[PDB]
């Protein structure tokens, strides 16, 4: 009684967790949006940063190229309070995960990469290097606009530019790094503290299809001591995991990914085209079909 960013947009219930994320309905048009809010005394913020990454990809209410949500509102509430409005969307990857037992068939995991080498592809054409690969950032649409079948990117707050603006080249090669995203999916150079390119989401991406159709990594509940220690023990394996092992299962098109992600240079350009036509040769070689047809597409 009652919570307004702009004279338009009513905040409803929380449904995030300490950043928060909460309902919203548009009074004008009677859409349901989301908003993040964002404490305005926070050390080190970064609400208003993500906001500013979705503008290089724009994404500017209206337009918003497909797989990326719409941002309609950046204001404040109350009240001590910073505010991003964006589109409301469906289940993340890491949701449909657990409603599909754990366990993703070969043809979604496909589905899945070939989008997701597309939308990490436009990413990249937008001089951004994306960092925060986890399933939890993988959203389908809703089911009421006929998006259901499209996987959005979200989380942008720990983005960077690979573009500098001065000089207009590619980021210096440094090192010592901090150890930004989720140790599980994270890549063995940014383990070592080495500043983390374009080669270094493609193979947390390549990690990643492979926790859905093994079931978790070798790597799992390696849980000991400190933070510090936590997320060596989890690099120190897996610089000692063979390809030809961690894709036992499990056609070598996934071996050869990883291969060619890892062995890539840090300022070298990626061939995108190469890395989906691995996939969509298996895809065809085994005759399925694309008609939206995951795994979830019945269940909840």
């Amino acid at each position: 009684a009652v919570l307004m960013v702009g004279p338009n947009f009513r905040v409803g219930k929380k449904i995030g967790c300490f950043g928060e994320l909460r309902l919203g309905k548009n009074l004008y048009n009677n859409e349901h949006v989301a908003i993040k809010m964002e404490p305005m005394k926070s050390k080190a913020p970064q609400l208003h940063l993500e906001y500013r990454f979705y503008k290089l990809l724009g994404s500017h209410a209206d337009n918003a190229p497909d797989g990326i949500p719409r941002i309609y509102h950046l204001g404040t509430c109350g009240g001590r309070y910073n505010a991003m409005v964006l589109e409301l969307l469906g289940l993340s990857l890491e949701d449909l995960f657990n409603i599909c037992a754990r366990k993703f068939s070969l043809k979604t995991v496909l589905m899945i990469a070939k989008q997701l080498l597309h939308r990490i592809e436009y990413v990249h054409s937008r001089h951004l290097i994306y960092r925060d690969v986890k399933p939890e950032n993988f959203l389908i649409g809703r089911t009421s606009t006929k998006r259901e079948k499209i996987i959005h990117i979200i989380d942008f707050g720990l983005a960077k530019e690979y573009i500098d603006l001065d000089t207009n080249r590619h980021i210096p090669y440094r090192e010592h790094k901090s150890l930004t995203g989720t140790a599980r999916y994270m890549s063995i150079n940014t383990h070592m503290g080495r500043e983390q390119s374009r080669r270094d989401d493609l193979e947390a991406l390549g990690h990643m299809f492979m926790y859905f159709l093994r079931g978790s990594l070798p790597w799992q509940g390696l849980k000991a001591d400190t933070l510090k220690e936590r997320y060596q023990k989890i690099g120190d394996t897996k610089r000692a995991t063979p390809i030809e092992v961690l894709c036992d299962g499990h056609p070598e098109e996934f071996a050869t990914y990883l291969r060619y992600v890892r062995r890539l240079d840090f300022f070298e350009t990626p061939d995108y085209d190469f890395l989906r036509r691995l996939f969509q040769d298996l895809f065809d070689r085994k005759g399925y079909t694309d008609e939206g047809e995951f795994d979830w597409t019945g269940k909840t």
